[PDB]
């Protein structure tokens, strides 16, 4: 249920094995493990550094052709905030995905860490923001559809730096963020729970969710309910409240997100082109004054 392989269906670079050095584990899920590991002869002058490898379980023809097509579709995913995919390792068992190491881990664990439970400021959340958008304007210019578009499918590297991107694992580390085939509710609208239809639409709405993580530093959506409640609230078209960190210029944005009807939502180029303006001009705006 991957919006690669939904994309896949709607040259791959190979390393050598004995270039790939494991370091550690970073996760692991149903389908196998990501590790930190030192790679070699990959990047100019760079005789070693730092990525993560997805470590597939699953050996089978049918695991192996799936494989290859998400390398190819990674291959051509190229962007200033989508994770950098450097090439596969087909050596034998287990299948192998290199990316590049994001040093702080996913958009969740950062927002959570660096929150009031120090804390990020409104120009920093902006930022974070903005960044999130500019990946999304690139899929939605390609016609790929996310389907589980959160702050826990985006990675933070060195300077604040945002990119999409996931090791395939949410399902199983975020297990709580979904409700069972394992759907992400919370953040998504009501004619994709209904129906279970995905598209750029959809992604708009989790797009809209995710403002609402960034500015409540990584808190659940409507994290008072259980799923079925959750469920409710979305079909009956209640709306999250403002969090406190958000101002209202963009609580409207978020908003503008979750128009019930998806023809009504705001296309995400829009979207960004908004947060773009207020990331450079910050709006004067103090979290305790609400
Ligand atoms: N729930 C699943 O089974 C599931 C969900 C995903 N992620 C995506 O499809 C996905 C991945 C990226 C991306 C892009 C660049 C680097 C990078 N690291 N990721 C962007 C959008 C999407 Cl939408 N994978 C998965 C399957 C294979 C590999 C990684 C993840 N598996
Ligand atoms: O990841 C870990 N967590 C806790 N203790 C250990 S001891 C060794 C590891 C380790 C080292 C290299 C790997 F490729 C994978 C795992 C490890």
């Amino acid at each position: 249920g991957s919006g690669l392989q939904g994309h896949i269906i709607e040259c791959v670079h190979h390393i050598k094995r004995r270039d790939i050095v494991l370091k550690w584990e970073l996760g692991e899920g149903a389908f196998g493990k990501v590790f930190l590991a030192e790679c070699h002869n990959l990047l100019p002058e760079q005789d070693k550094m730092l990525v993560a490898v997805k470590a597939l379980k699953e050996a089978s023809e049918s695991a192996r052709q799936d494989f290859q097509r998400e390398a190819e579709l990674l291959t051509m995913l190229q962007h200033q905030h989508i994770v950098r995919f450097f090439g596969v390792c087909t050596e034998g068992r287990p299948l192998l995905m290199v990316f590049e190491y994001m040093r702080h881990g996913d958009l969740n664990r950062f927002l959570r860490s660096h929150g009031p439970d120090g804390p990020l400021g409104l120009g920093q959340l902006l930022a974070v923001a903005s960044q999130v958008a500019a990946g999304m304007v690139y899929l939605a210019g390609l016609h790929f559809v996310h389907r589980d578009l959160a702050t826990r499918n985006c990675l933070v590297g060195q300077g604040l730096v945002v990119k999409i991107g996931d090791f395939g694992m949410s399902r199983d580390i975020y297990s709580t963020d979904y409700y069972r085939t394992m759907l992400p509710i919370r953040w998504m609208p009501p004619e994709s729970i209904l129906y279970r239809k995905f598209t750029t639409e959809s992604d708009v709405w989790s797009f809209g969710v995710v403002l609402w993580e960034i500015f409540t530093y990584g808190k659940q959506p409507w994290y008072q309910l259980s799923n079925t409640e959750a469920i409710d609230c979305i079909t009956q078209g209640r709306e999250l409240e403002r969090p406190r960190a958000c101002p209202p210029e963009v609580y409207a944005i978020m908003r503008g997100c979750w128009q019930r009807e998806p023809q009504q939502r705001h296309s995400i180029k829009d979207v960004h082109a908004r947060l773009q303006a207020l990331a450079q001009a910050p709006p004067v705006y103090l979290d305790v004054l609400g």
